[PDB]
């Protein structure tokens, strides 16, 4: 059925680049969290596939890439994984969306 339950808190932001264009996000190791840590994005290329959408922006934690759980492998699988996109001309971007406290 109809999968909707308070469980996977997250959003799905697809996007369209060029065969071989930089994905053009910057991810690094964040330690807070509660057994392991988790993908924060450092920076971003002001002008590329994945900034173009404007919901993506410095912060937000990355959970997994066209499909790719990436919680709890460390920032260098996410570093190999987030290159990978660069040939491919889609890249799905799955962060948290928690709700304003």
């Amino acid at each position: 059925g109809s999968s909707g339950s308070s469980g996977d808190n997250c959003r799905e932001v697809h996007l369209e680049k060029r065969r071989g264009e930089g994905l053009g996000v910057a991810l690094v190791e964040s330690g807070w969290g509660s057994l392991l840590p988790t993908a924060v994005i450092a920076n971003l290329l002001h002008g590329g596939p994945a900034e173009r959408s404007g919901a993506l922006s410095i912060g937000d934690r990355l959970t997994a890439i066209n499909g790719t759980s990436l919680v709890g492998l460390p920032l260098a699988a996410c570093q190999a994984a987030v290159r990978e996109t660069k040939s491919q001309t889609s890249v799905t971007l799955s962060i948290v969306h928690c709700p304003p406290v």
